[PDB]
């Protein structure tokens, strides 16, 4: 079972079109893989040798954002997918930025970053499981 771990990093939206109803004030960091499928995902990476150690290191390497720049919230999820018919699990840990204006620094693994919401799932061509992830995360963040 191949294991990947990432941090689902959220921030507060800088603007809301509507400030009336029950709304989604939050948005998650998504990097666009520079190769192959050009996948959009949260920052993540392969376990080596704690899943959170993995998450924090790969998030650092992938975005330049260290653990001290964000607060790990009490929510997580595991997505199971088969890679070339080999069982894989990716666990994401919700974390919110302390500074809403923290700047993403990409490595050569990605070409683009966007802060998105669960409603933008299809536009970003996210698998139903990552959309589920975003949905649940928003449920948690807005409760």
């Amino acid at each position: 079972i191949i294991k990947a771990f990432g941090i689902l990093l959220c921030r507060l939206k800088k603007y809301n079109p509507v400030t009336t109803g029950d709304i989604n004030k939050f948005e998650f960091l998504f990097l666009k893989a520079s190769y192959a499928d050009k996948h959009w995902t949260p920052p993540k990476g392969l376990h080596e040798n704690s899943g959170l150690e993995t998450a924090v290191r790969e998030t650092l390497e992938e975005t330049g954002i260290n653990k001290d720049k964000y607060k790990l919230l009490n929510y997580q999820k595991t997505l199971k997918y088969n890679v070339k018919d080999k069982p894989k699990e990716t666990t994401y840990y919700l974390a919110m930025l302390l500074n809403n204006e923290e700047n993403v620094i990409l490595s050569d693994e990605h070409t683009d970053y966007k802060w998105i919401g669960s409603h933008e799932s299809d536009t970003y061509n996210l698998p139903e499981s990552l959309a589920d992830l975003l949905k649940e995360a928003e449920e948690f963040l807005n409760k």
